[PDB]
């Protein structure tokens, strides 16, 4: 199990524009296209992203290219962030996949926001961090995925995904 397989489980794969849990226009593997209500703005962003006229539909390959860019952007975003970087450096490779999951789903800014949890993670206070992470809109909004991520952080094992 790795970060790519973990995310593919959590986000699914969809070849046609769709709406996320929050209601945003998304495509492929969790790739947020826009927060704008227009399905036309979405189609617009979509073709810009792919480099062709898609009419809201893409191939598996295309979807895979997008996913590769986003994980890379997630990682680089973590490494470039003054709040995130130290937590990350401090962690083992499984736990690291967990911070990467979060950043991919809620953006660098969001996660950088989780001040307290971050501090507990760095101090390697697992249980307490787990509890604190659950006291969030994130957890309330998508609880089954959040539980899986939270367990990965608390444990350093891939249990929740096996
Ligand atoms: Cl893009
Ligand atoms: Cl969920």
């Amino acid at each position: 199990m790795n970060i790519f397989e973990m995310l593919r489980i959590d986000e699914g794969l969809r070849l046609k524009i769709y709406k996320d849990t929050e209601g945003y226009y998304t495509i492929g593997i969790g790739h947020l296209l826009t927060k704008s209500p227009s399905l036309n703005a979405a189609k617009s962003e979509l073709d810009k992203a792919i480099g062709r006229n898609t009419n809201g539909v893409i191939t598996k390959d295309e979807a895979e290219k997008l996913f590769n860019q986003d994980v890379d952007a997630a990682v680089r975003g973590i490494l470039r962030n003054a709040k995130l970087k130290p937590v990350y450096d401090s962690l083992d490779a499984v736990r690291r996949a967990a911070a990467i999951n979060m950043v991919f789903q809620m953006g660098e800014t969001g996660v950088a926001g989780f001040t307290n949890s971050l501090r507990m993670l760095q101090q390697k206070r697992w249980d307490e961090a787990a509890v604190n992470l659950a006291k969030s809109r994130w957890y309330n909004q998508t609880p089954n995925r959040a539980k899986r991520v939270i367990t990965t952080a608390r444990t350093g094992t891939w249990d929740a995904y096996k």
